[PDB]
């Protein structure tokens, strides 16, 4: 058995599962939801766009809705992302 | 519309093109490939498995391989997470 401690340099993104319930939170809502960082904008009602944008737990993203229910949107969205959810 | 800029707390892990290259490479050896992080380990022959661990870019995490073939899957793919070329 043998073993070496290795640095990952390899691109991350968000893991399925949060990718999907936050999806799934997104389409309670009309507006239309999107991720952006360093200049690359995901559609983030797409499971598969959200995953797509280079991201580390901790780091910092851009949360955009546009729609009807916009507002009520983002505070949904932005409580869930901060994992700051309310009871 | 609306924007905030937010920080990620969800679980981020590897994309799915870079571990589907992790298990390309992988499967070769007859050796069981693990990658270990905080008492969690998956298996580096499993897309979802690589995938369902939590990390991030610059992430330190532990390769371990036991096996017939151990020290050259190790070789292998402790230069391909860290993303190192050949000269």
């Amino acid at each position: 058995m043998v073993q070496q401690k290795v640095e990952v340099r390899l691109k991350t993104g968000l893991q399925a599962r949060p990718a999907a319930l936050f999806v799934q939170e997104a389409n309670r809502f009309t507006s239309d939801v999107f991720l952006e960082k360093d200049g690359k904008k995901v559609n983030a009602k797409s499971i598969m766009g959200l995953m797509s944008l280079a991201v580390s737990t901790g780091t910092e993203v851009t949360l955009i809705a546009q729609g009807e229910d916009e507002q009520e949107a983002l505070e949904k969205l932005a409580a869930y992302v901060q994992e700051e959810v309310l009871q």
